[PDB]
């Protein structure tokens, strides 16, 4: 059973004294099966009085990891005698089980290494679990090697350390050298398989059955209806769907709808007290808004949430108090009643992006612990990735200034180590790190450094999200003296410390951004993302949306919702475009356009059945200014195309009713389209590839441009 081999897990923890582990193990326990007396007597282990007082009271996946997907971008690793670490690292999920685990290595070590001395070593959060030495036989040739994983040691998350230590010469051998390295090919990577478990009907650890932290792969919960959604049960769904990206992250968001049909794995039914699905049949009726999760009728590895209520006003109260907190769930059932409303929010609040208003730490841009530091011969880089918003704007002025606060190790040279700062990998200035010793003495034979340093960077373009890099290049010197008698230096580890005190302000900015510009949409969500809960947009969705429609609009809601850190709780879904007049906010359109904006003759592309037309630009270029040009947004032709092919497009125009708001409309023509742009919505690496005012989107792939006129958003005061 596979509590068995958790209960081998629980006391291998407790051999090694490894209280991770354990507990790891014991979540995993309680989620299975918390009932056996077994559990409690381990949690009781693991106040302890309470533990006493109760006890005394399927299918597997095989997938394939290979070291092109989970590495650094090239996928093959270099190792030297620098740089000698390498790590993979994956995750496992809370309601799954790896049974069995083979990691395959390819690998063409140096020619010149020493053989057996020289060794490579593989390490499963430390845990030394074999060694690899270099025969002379492949001292030079590719070579194939595979070796188990231990399914017992795997938790959580965790990763595997290559450790590569060699040699190439018994006497005076030269440090950083080129002539000593084990290049591991792409090829090489994991091979394990996961196997569920029939988790227990328990809603306390909420929504770890549908979303689990753990998993680093993309996020599919699908979300079931009963068929042609009411306005407020689309912005019920929308709520949900926003949360949820919310939670996820940068794992990927993708949310399929069906409609009065069972799904094949987790997911969220929609159920009023009418109108109840057809698997929902004969559900007694509920007088107040509850949330329970049900097994799947066919198979019970399937965990379904289902939300019911009287009516849309109650799915929609549901919604809010799932986005918000405080419902503390437990068991099944649980009733959400009355909800506080929330309070405003100021503009550029959302959590995930920096704070502009006030100077920002160091700390709280920091992740974890061990980010702001390195050690090695050759210290890493500290790499800080700070989410910015994307209409930040300078008029002539020292832009981004930072207080840097810096320990770090006396180089062996006086004026010869340097630390560079680089911003999207390019250089921005170098500071030499002082010393107080001559290198003619180095060769007869305790503190620390601190360093204050004052940065103040340009910053012409930072765009939506960017991240900085501090290298510490240091000079280490080679073996030297008389050629009969040399004398070589022990190499010695070197730490660099970024102190927490460091601060970088951005109150010298103006939010001030050229539009219609759809790349900052697509990269942050703009201009519904201004409000962290979008209080100042309306949806315009289509009467009796169908699947497709339904679809993209969770996929927007969700990715919007994603890219800022707060769910949208009071977005809008309106259903005809007749209300939208006389208001003030950003409309995003669904599936279509309405009549009265479709003839403004603002638009640049409107796709309607199998004919379609775009403005094309004067002259596009593929490196624009900061500032851009209206002469060459200029429309020169307006070519007119009929045709059987299935195409999407998102357009951003200049909404007709007030000068600041903007207008977005995600527009399809066939089923196949709707299926293009929901891809296109949900891939990180596809949207980003879209700019300009029109981003057509056909099998090919995406081309862009930019067209129309240009009208400025924000407050830009004299000058």
């Amino acid at each position: 059973t596979a509590q068995q081999q958790l209960l081998e897990q629980v006391r291998l923890g407790e051999a090694t004294h490894r209280e991770d582990l354990v507990q790891q193990s014991l979540y995993r326990l309680e989620l299975i099966d918390p009932n056996n007396p077994d559990v409690v007597a381990a949690r009781f282990r693991s106040g302890a009085q309470k533990q006493l007082d109760r006890l005394s009271q399927g299918p597997s996946r095989d997938v394939k990891l290979t070291f092109a997907q989970i590495a650094p971008p090239p996928g093959s690793m270099v190792l030297r005698g620098i740089n000698p670490n390498g790590s993979i690292e994956f995750g496992m999920r809370s309601d799954e089980v790896v049974t069995k685990a083979m990691l395959n290595l390819e690998y063409t070590p140096s020619p010149s290494l020493l053989p057996v001395q020289s060794q490579l070593k593989v390490y499963l959060n430390d845990e030394l679990m074999g060694v690899l030495p270099v025969t002379k036989e492949q001292l030079g040739k590719k070579t194939l090697a595979q070796m188990p994983i231990n399914p017992l040691f795997i938790s959580d998350f965790n990763r595997v350390r290559l450790e590569f230590v060699g040699h190439y010469q018994d006497v005076c051998e030269k440090p950083a050298s080129t002539t000593l390295w084990l290049d591991v090919g792409r090829s090489s990577g994991l091979d394990l398989t996961y196997q569920t478990l029939n988790v227990k009907n328990d809603l306390s650890h909420f929504p770890v059955p549908f979303f689990d932290p753990s998993d680093n792969r993309t996020n599919t919960l699908p979300m079931v209806f009963a068929g042609a959604p009411d306005v407020g049960l689309q912005q019920a769904s929308a709520i949900v769907a926003s949360w949820f990206g919310s939670r996820s992250g940068w794992r990927g968001q993708n949310f399929p709808v069906l409609y009065n049909q069972l799904p094949d794995r987790n997911a969220i039914v929609f159920a009023t007290n009418d109108k109840r699905p057809d698997f929902l049949r004969d559900h007694p009726a509920v007088k107040a808004p509850v949330i329970e999760m049900i097994n799947h009728p066919q198979n019970p590895y399937v965990k379904l949430l289902v939300v019911f209520g009287r009516d849309d006003k109650d799915l929609l109260q549901a919604a809010k108090g799932i986005a918000q907190g405080n419902i503390l769930f437990r068991g099944e059932s649980v009733v959400v009643n009355e909800v506080k409303p929330l309070l405003p929010r100021k503009p550029y609040d959302a959590p995930n992006w920096v704070r502009t208003d006030r100077p920002v730490t160091f700390g709280e841009l920091k992740t974890y612990e061990e980010q702001l530091q390195s050690s090695g011969l050759e210290p890493a880089a500290i790499n800080v990735s700070l989410n910015l918003p994307p209409d930040l704007y300078l008029m002539r002025s020292t832009g981004i200034d930072m207080d840097i606060n810096y320990r770090y190790t006396m180089p062996p040279v006086k004026d010869s180590s340097r630390m560079d700062i680089s911003l999207n990998n390019q250089f921005l200035q170098s500071f030499n790190l002082s010393s107080k010793q001559e290198a003619n003495r180095l060769l007869l034979r305790q503190g620390l450094l601190d360093g204050k340093t004052d940065v103040s960077i340009p910053a012409l373009k930072l765009g939506a999200t960017n991240q900085l890099r501090f290298d510490f290049e240091y000079m280490n010197p080679m073996p030297g003296g008389s050629v009969d008698n040399c004398i070589t230096f022990q190499p010695v580890q070197n730490h660099v410390v970024i102190g927490d005190d460091s601060t970088i302000d951005f109150s010298k900015y103006y939010h001030f951004i050229p539009m219609p510009d759809l790349r900052a949409f697509a990269n942050a969500g703009f201009p519904f993302s201004r409000m962290a809960d979008l209080s100042q947009t309306i949806t315009v969705m289509p009467k009796a949306p169908n699947e497709a429609q339904m679809e993209t609009l969770l996929n927007t809601v969700g990715f919007i919702g994603a890219q800022t850190g707060f769910p949208a709780i009071n977005l809008t879904v309106t259903d005809d475009g007749s209300t939208i007049q006389g208001k003030d906010a950003d409309i995003m359109i669904i599936g279509g356009i309405p009549d009265k904006l479709k003839d403004d003759k603002q638009i640049d592309l409107l796709v309607q059945a199998t004919e379609s037309w775009v403005k094309t630009p004067m002259r596009q270029t593929p490196f624009p200014g900061i500032v851009p040009d209206e002469s060459d947004r200029a429309a020169e032709t307006r070519s007119t195309l009929t045709s059987s092919g299935a195409m999407a497009a998102v357009i951003g125009f200049q909404s007709p009713y007030n000068d600041q708001r903007s207008v977005i409309a995600l527009l399809a023509d066939s089923p196949r389209g709707y299926e293009m742009l929901n891809d296109a919505v949900n891939d990180s690496g596809k949207r980003a590839t879209m700019f300009g005012s029109v981003a057509v989107i056909r099998e090919s792939g995406i081309n862009s441009l930019r067209v129309g006129d240009v009208y400025y958003v924000g407050h830009l005061p004299w000058f």
